[PDB]
DNA sequence: ACGCTAGGGATAA
DNA sequence: GTATTACCCTGTTAT
DNA sequence: CAGGGTAATAC
DNA sequence: CCCTAGCGT
């Protein structure tokens, strides 16, 4: 039997690895339920041979919840994170963390829910069918954010930041919101692209969803 | 003075 | 030589 | 967030 | 995603 041990430096195509893989049929409801977020967030899942398989690349600022991430996909993973240090056209120095799955047929069962066009999409009832607490906590640690950020602010109410989407992709997301969960919000804009305002209203019922699966470093995103 | 938005910048996707 | 593919790399901007 | 490129096995 | 200049109490 095969241990990601003695694959985790083995070349891409040696065959040691092709059979580890084989091992690994799908992903636990944990690895998916919280994909679904991941990639309405900040996730990007490609598939470099027209849908046969996906894998999931990652990048993030915050290495403990890229660490994290690779924790969950414990498997699916084989090296720790590449440290990425761009300079941007105006000469600053930004740091990262990258990182990415191998690909495998496990994916497509992710891929195939948004990835239409070749392009990530949002289908009608996505969040009746699948869209469950643990994948809305991980959408707000990517995506999601404070309405009022002034300090001193009382303010409660909550921003889910969806302007990759269209505004008909966006409105059935909050439809789903709305009557799943029971959440009163409602689409803003921000630069012309939609926004999901969560009305401060619910930070109660938002909190309280998203409050079991949210990691530590990740908790100087909400009110107060 | 001080709570609130919407316009807009420099990353963090 | 072709096929393959995970790790990186940069293009680019909506977050 | 999204695509490109290559070095490392396999044939 | 986050900050902040500007209107409205
Ligand atoms: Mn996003
Ligand atoms: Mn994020
Ligand atoms: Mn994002
Ligand atoms: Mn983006």
């Amino acid at each position: 039997n095969i241990k990601k041990n003695q694959v985790m430096n083995l070349g891409p195509n040696s065959k040691l690895l092709k059979e580890y893989k084989s091992q690994l049929i799908e992903l636990n409801i944990e690895q998916f339920e919280a994909g679904i977020g991941l990639i309405l967030g900040d996730a990007y899942i490609r598939s470099r041979d027209e849908g046969k398989t996906y894998c999931m690349q990652f990048e993030w600022k915050n290495k403990a919840y890229m660490d994290h991430v690779c924790l969950l996909y414990d498997q699916w993973v084989l090296s720790p994170p590449h440290k990425k240090e761009r300079v941007n056209h105006l000469g600053n120095l930004v740091i990262t963390w990258g990182a990415q799955t191998f690909k495998h047929q496990a994916f497509n069962k992710l891929a195939n829910l948004f990835i239409v066009n070749n392009k990530k999409t949002i289908p009608n009832n996505l969040v009746e069918n699948y869209l469950t607490p643990m994948s809305l906590a991980y959408w707000f640690m990517d995506d999601g954010g404070k309405w009022d950020y002034n300090k001193n602010s009382t303010n409660k109410s909550i921003v889910l930041n969806t302007q990759s989407f269209t505004f008909e992709e966006v409105e059935y997301l909050v439809k789903g919101l709305r009557n799943k969960f029971q959440l009163n919000c409602y689409v803003k804009i921000n630069k012309n692209k939609p926004i999901i305002y969560i009305d401060s209203m619910s930070y109660l019922i938002f909190y309280n969803l998203i409050k079991p699966y949210l990691i530590p470093q990740m908790m100087y995103k909400l009110p107060n």
